[PDB]
């Protein structure tokens, strides 16, 4: 399994971004989950009623487009990465940077979604006041955010990490308990990842992927003190160039 050294020397948030966040007219299969993800996060953060003070996103990686619609819900946004490069290709953005990756695209759809409420402007300067933290993040450890004081969070948001960061089920099963120590009881879980999957790739580089089913992902939930409200799979995969999987489960869950 991809170890997270080679996360910390191989990993190219640039290049990472171009493969997969670069949204595109031409109905690239890319652009298509994308899609899927923006209209299910809509979904979750606008129209179901998850909104609290404070959300941690964890395995952020280089991307801002999880947190789009979470803006309008949550007042204060904690955004974590075990990788500095990508916290450092985050804070670009974060800053207003001319080097910047370009996300308008992204913006210009959730915005659509949204209702045309806001134009990009606007719901750019929602996101960068409401990420207050930036910090350093381990999933396999019990303090995934270290010493780092913070209040129990109202929701712990994780895109297309957990499958990134886990070599087995023990150790997925664990992250979930260790995400959970950053949560208030009935406090709320969204994760959106692959099903069947054992590799995606950045570029010429391989990573691994935990090959996981619908039964293992609902079975390690429940494991780790949830109780699932909704559970979701897509059958739209990526490109094969790119990963092997079969599909996307997306879940709302709560803490016991
Ligand atoms: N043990 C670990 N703890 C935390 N993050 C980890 C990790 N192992 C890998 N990661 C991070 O997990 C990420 C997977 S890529 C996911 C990026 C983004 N959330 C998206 O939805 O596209 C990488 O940024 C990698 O640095
Ligand atoms: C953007 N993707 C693509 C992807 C495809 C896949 F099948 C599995 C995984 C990924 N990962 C993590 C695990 C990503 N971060």
């Amino acid at each position: 399994f991809t170890s997270k050294d080679t996360y910390l020397s191989h990993f190219n948030p640039r290049d990472y971004l171009e493969k997969y966040y670069k949204f595109g007219s031409r109905h690239s299969a890319e652009s298509q989950i994308l899609k899927h993800l923006l209209k299910n996060l809509f979904k979750i953060f606008c129209l179901d009623g998850v909104k609290g003070d404070l959300l941690i996103d964890i395995g952020s990686g280089p991307t801002i487009y999880q947190l789009l619609s979470a803006c309008e819900s949550f007042k204060e946004i904690v955004v974590t990465d075990y990788s500095d490069q990508n916290l450092q290709e985050l804070e670009k953005w974060l800053k207003a940077a001319p080097a910047a990756f370009d996300w308008s695209p992204v913006v210009t759809y959730v915005c659509d979604l949204e209702g045309n409420r806001v134009k990009g402007p606007e719901k750019e300067e929602k996101l960068r006041q409401a990420v207050k933290q930036v910090l350093k993040c381990d999933v396999t450890q019990s303090q995934p955010l270290g010493a780092v004081p913070l209040p129990p969070a109202d929701c712990v948001l994780s895109t297309l990490c957990l499958d990134a960061a886990c070599p087995d089920l023990p150790t997925y099963c664990r992250a979930l308990r260790n995400l959970g120590s950053l949560l208030k009881p009935g406090g709320f879980l969204v994760i959106m990842d692959a099903l069947k999957s054992s590799y995606y790739m950045i570029g010429e580089q391989k990573f691994s992927s935990l090959p996981l089913g619908r039964e293992a992902v609902e079975a390690a939930v429940k494991e780790a003190g949830y109780t699932i409200e909704w559970f979701e799979v897509i059958s739209q995969s990526y490109s094969s160039t790119m990963a092997n999987n079969e599909g996307l489960f997306s879940l709302v869950a709560r803490k016991l």
